[PDB]
């Protein structure tokens, strides 16, 4: 009894129907999407908990499926799943929840169920448990007219189906309803009337308005507060409540400053439930003050704390990130999830207005039981066949080993990989213009394991580096194309230390572009981060970025070999 309960989680890349489908569900029972819609099928409270966008939105992705007890993911019945959902799928599965799988705009013409039921399949290689990819119920639906079926050709004149589904293969809440009250924060909200609102999921006891309580934080310290309002939800809405209990995902209100992972206990059985996640960082890089000669030129903040300021406020906005403090007081050790969530960190503060030299990014190594690990992770791409020998050669040597391809039948192939995220880093430059821009390429995190011996090919060209400060002349430049390829023409303005091109052979050439062209080579953040050699930097300006050598001068480069 109370136990026909279900709480489930969403999952649809953008117009793929999980506004539409929900909206069904609603009309069609007893009872932008709300954070969470409950519903009412016969006797069954069904709570239909949304997931945010497919940004780490605080990582509310883990606080999401911390309430819930299966998700319910929503596919296309043509495009088929995105890999943009790919993190939001993968975390619902870290978390153990087995899925349920809606192939929604099956009425659409051209539409291939059968296709995208196998590429849901396939993208199950989210390493997950034989027991989650496996039973997996498959329910079509058109909620465009409102249709829910096992089979797509068969169908029935509702909705039913897919309830019956969610009522068979969702797991009621592991919860005591017996026990003292016992809740943990999963989201927050407010309204100028109430004031702070907290939302998650009862995991025990029952909670009443005016209820006298104890909210424990993460670390343990303790407060008493008395709950004004209990707020349950029924529609998009909340009602007041006079009663919640073990299961219910509710509101409540009369409590103060509450923080995501309090947990809000019985006065007298104060009892912590476990803070839930954390991304560990698995790519490093290095923020530093820009001790370019163009220090305060074309960015506003510059400075070693204006930096490490911001450098605490994005931290909130990010668990997946670390910053550290380094002993030169001017370059601070920022760690991430990948070489594409740090980039555009930088490419935001960059027009945030700012300036700052950055490294190269580098794997974190870890080690375990002795042995040093290091992060592989699981890549996927989707080439033409001129390029598939090529991208095959070139991922080898970046110690990529093969475990899949599919041919496309009309002319395209995917490849998936297994490789160490160093072998992977600043590939993406190297992919595109090696398959012309038609290629796709798209990755996901596995796990750590014993170093691949050896390491990645360097960039074995040198770099041209500028032996002085002034502006660009096309009669020296004209000169330098008979040995390489140029980042700037005519009028230019340039120091000494900064890099200006691609010297044809392998060793360093300090050049001299002071005493008609070729069109030169203009590089994007991603593309010149990844053509950065250990010894170097990017120079970054709100308007453009540089590349430049560690070590200014002639001299003192020689001096470090
Ligand atoms: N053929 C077919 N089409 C469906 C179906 N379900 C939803 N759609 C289409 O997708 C659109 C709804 O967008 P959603 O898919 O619900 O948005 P969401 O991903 O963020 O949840 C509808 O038009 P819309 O409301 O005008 O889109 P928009 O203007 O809101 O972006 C409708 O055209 C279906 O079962 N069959
Ligand atoms: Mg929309």
């Amino acid at each position: 009894m109370i136990e026909k309960l279900r709480n489930i989680a969403i999952i649809a890349h953008v117009d793929h129907g999980k506004t539409t489908l929900v909206d069904k569900l609603l009309q069609q029972s007893g009872t932008i999407l709300a954070k969470n819609t409950a519903i009412k099928w016969n006797d069954y409270r069904i709570n239909i908990v949304d997931t945010p966008g497919h940004a780490d939105f605080g990582g509310e992705v883990e606080r999401v499926m911390s309430m819930v007890d299966s998700v319910l993911l929503v596919v296309d019945a043509f495009d088929g799943p995105m890999p943009q959902t790919r993190f939001v799928t993968k975390k619902a599965f870290a978390y153990g929840l087995k899925p349920i799988v809606v192939i929604n705009k099956v009425d659409r013409p051209g539409a291939r169920p059968d296709w995208v039921v196998d590429q849901v399949f396939d993208l199950f290689v989210n390493l997950d448990a034989t027991d989650e990819q496996l039973d997996f119920p498959i329910v079509y639906a058109s909620a465009l007219n409102g249709i829910a079926g096992l089979d797509h050709e068969d169908m029935a004149e509702d909705m039913t189906p897919l309830y019956q589904a969610i009522v068979d293969h969702v797991p009621a809440p592991d919860v005591d309803l017996d026990g003292p009250f016992q809740m943990q924060i999963s989201q927050l909200d407010y309204n100028s009337y109430v004031g702070v609102i907290g939302i998650g999921r009862i995991k025990r006891g029952k909670v009443k308005p005016n209820q006298q309580v104890t909210i424990i934080d993460s670390e343990g310290k303790t407060r008493n507060a008395k709950v004004g309002k209990v707020l349950g939800h029924l529609g998009l809405e909340r009602i007041e409540t006079d009663l919640a209990e073990a299961g219910d995902i509710v509101a409540i209100t009369g409590l103060g400053e509450l923080n995501i992972s309090d947990t809000v206990c019985d006065t007298q059985n104060v009892e912590a439930l476990p803070a839930l996640s954390v991304d560990e960082p698995t790519v490093s890089m290095f923020f530093c003050v820009n001790t370019s000669p163009f220090c305060g030129k074309e960015g506003k903040f510059v400075t070693s704390r204006q930096i490490l300021d911001r450098l605490n406020k994005e931290l909130v906005h990010n668990v997946a990130l670390r910053v550290e403090e380094t002993e030169d007081a001017d370059a601070f050790r920022v760690s991430g999830r990948g070489e594409l969530h740090l980039s555009v960190l930088i490419e935001n503060m960059r027009r945030e207005g700012f300036e700052l030299a950055v490294s190269r990014p580098k794997v974190i190594f870890r080690e375990i039981d002795g042995r040093k690990q290091e992060p592989y992770e699981n890549v996927t791409l989707d080439v033409e066949e001129q390029h598939q020998g090529s991208v095959m050669q070139a991922l080898g040597e970046r110690k990529g080993d093969l475990k899949n391809m599919n041919p496309d039948g009309k002319g395209r192939v995917r490849l998936d990989y297994v490789i160490p995220s160093r072998g992977l880093i600043g590939f993406r430059s190297e992919f595109m213009t090696m398959t012309s821009g038609t290629g796709l390429l798209y990755s996901t995190f596995s796990h750590y394991d014993d170093v691949r011996p050896g390491e990645v090919g360097q960039r074995q060209n040198g770099v041209l580096i500028s032996n002085g400060q002034g502006k660009a002349v096309a009669f020296a430049l004209f000169g330098l194309q008979d040995r390489g390829k140029l980042f700037l023409g005519h009028g230019a303005e340039v120091y000494e230390g900064q890099i200006i091109g691609i010297h044809s052979r392998s060793n360093d050439l300090t050049v001299n572009c002071l005493t008609v062209l070729v069109p030169p080579i203009r590089m994007t953040l991603e593309q010149a981060l990844e053509f950065i050699d250990d010894d170097e930097l990017v120079e970054v300006t709100p308007t453009s970025i540089r590349i430049r050598k560690r070590h200014l001068t002639e001299n003192d480069r020689r001096r470090a070999n």
